[PDB]
């Protein structure tokens, strides 16, 4: 239940020590937990902030067809993952605009450096949607969810489609304790812009449900984790369809789960809300695969979510 | 707390599906569940039944060096690896119709037929230390992630892999330990390990024992304290004929954990054999016997 949400949130509020960490933003955190939502509830988009289902839904789209390189977000107006290209093509020997080291907190402090990024970063999108050499080289983030469920790279010159493996697995051998998938490539690792959050997921099935255990290294408690609760739901929905079961449970486990200090006063914000019923998500019938969803395949109705609660992204 | 794990043996009991696998095994399940144990508390070896600590130590040990030869398993009678190396052996070319002695000798006594026979493939000693690559070189995780505690402790990236989906259709036994991270706050190490396959009666109680030592010689390596191990289980299983042995075990008064006592006078734990980990005061209720 969404509930079981914001109680994380509260923990870590309370009792969440201080960590530096990567970014420089520093956080309050935990280590070690796990929250369940019963799918026949409802779909799992939060009702206590508006959170854009458009943006889950174009995100795992692209997750599925293997794709790694931004360009496919950007032309349907999802900039989730721009950070991270732009963090590169600023490193780069082909930038030559203004400074950019730090952007991710000189943009909070100083409003004159807050145009000049605005600026550089409009013109980054505009050249990865219209310069496909500048796209490919750009839009690159490495190795990251795609390639790693879709295109798993083996040692001697081929590639494992493990997610399609055990979509597979799951019709004639649903008893399986083996029904996993993970993104954790020690080889890869290294280059992937980051590496991944959402680390490694198994599947379950009995009586006819199919749940879904998702291992989570790294949890952005504020900004990501309401992102990865629906997409984890939407993945199970997508395969509960394609192979003919009904949905169970979505088991959420954290390791490293956090709130990055600026994102305090929001979430205190989001614990005065009073929760209201999940939507519920709506498939197109005629489509068999996973693989074959689109985006107008896909969507939620009865959402009326409070307000949105913004808050800056640690890059 | 040792309570934590018998909550899961009597929710397992109670509603736990069943399943009845291609050849009449019937066990109990549920699916999701998380476990903690406070390593200040005490070192969690089962009190409600008595654990074999011997057998867990010289295996972790095994692992740790990222020894995958039975050789050192067997000269610290640790036979719990040996069908999957005897099994071979007897289908080989050099063998001629008790027999398991003659073989576990030739391990012991002799180098080569140790290097031909003694060799088990890809477990954990391989993984966790040898990672193979695309060109042929290998990843070394838990080397690097124990520099990375020193080094770096707030990381979030603190993780070792069992699981290639390379290697996995092909192997006899994919690793039930799939993953696990560690994670320092305040001087203290925790480690939460992802396991997707758990036997719960015979098989959690070793599991427990075994990461709580891992977090245990990675602490003192590293010149932290102990924090947490934080169990996490996919699929939670109780074999049918181990729920006579599991009521019998919720019948039993839970006692006070036992001490684990490290050689301090010994700066590495790469350098650990079995004298340089000890446990005190263990006062556990009887052995419960179960069908493997
Ligand atoms: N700090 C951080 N970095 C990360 C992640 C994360 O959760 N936190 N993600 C780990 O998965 C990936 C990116 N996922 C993201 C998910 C949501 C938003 C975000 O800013 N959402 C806002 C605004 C949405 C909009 O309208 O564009 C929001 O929800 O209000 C950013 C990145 C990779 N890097």
């Amino acid at each position: 239940m969404e509930e079981a949400y914001l109680a994380l949130g509260k923990k870590i509020l309370e009792e969440g020590h201080f960590k530096e960490d990567r970014t420089g933003t520093g956080t309050y955190s935990l280590f070690g937990y796990q929250m369940r939502f019963d799918l026949a509830k409802g779909f799992p988009l939060l009702t206590t902030k508006r959170v854009p289902f458009g943006l889950i839904k174009s995100e795992l789209l692209w997750f599925l067809k293997g794709d790694t390189n931004i360009r496919y977000l950007l032309e349907r107006n999802n900039h989730i993952w721009d950070e991270w290209a732009f963090e590169r093509y600023v490193k780069s020997a082909d930038y030559q605009g203004p400074d950019m080291t730090d952007f991710g907190h000189r943009v909070l402090q100083d409003p004159a450096f807050a145009e000049q990024y605005k600026e550089e970063h409009q013109k980054f999108c505009d050249a990865i949607l219209n310069d496909a050499e500048f796209a490919e080289k750009y839009g690159e983030l490495g190795n990251i969810y795609g390639a790693q469920w879709r295109h798993w790279e083996t040692k001697d010159g081929s590639f494992i489609d493990q997610l399609a493996n055990v979509i597979e697995m799951i019709k004639t051998n649903p008893d399986s304790r083996r029904l996993i998938v993970s993104a954790w490539n020690p080889e890869d690792v290294p280059s992937m812009a980051l590496p991944p959050c959402h680390t490694m997921f198994q599947f379950y099935v009995n009586e006819g449900k199919l749940s879904c255990q998702l291992y989570q290294r790294s949890a952005d408690v504020f900004l990501g984790v309401p992102f990865n609760i629906a997409s984890y739901a939407l993945l199970t929905h997508l395969i509960a369809h394609e192979t003919g079961l009904e949905v169970g449970e979505f088991v959420h486990t954290l390791g490293d789960a956090h709130l990055y200090q600026n994102h305090v006063e929001q979430m205190q914000e989001q614990l005065s809300r009073e929760v209201r019923s999940f939507p519920t998500l709506v498939l197109n019938p005629d489509k068999a695969s996973v693989f074959d969803f689109d985006m107008e395949d896909i969507k939620v109705e009865g959402y009326d979510p409070h307000p949105t609660i913004k808050a800056p992204i640690a890059v």
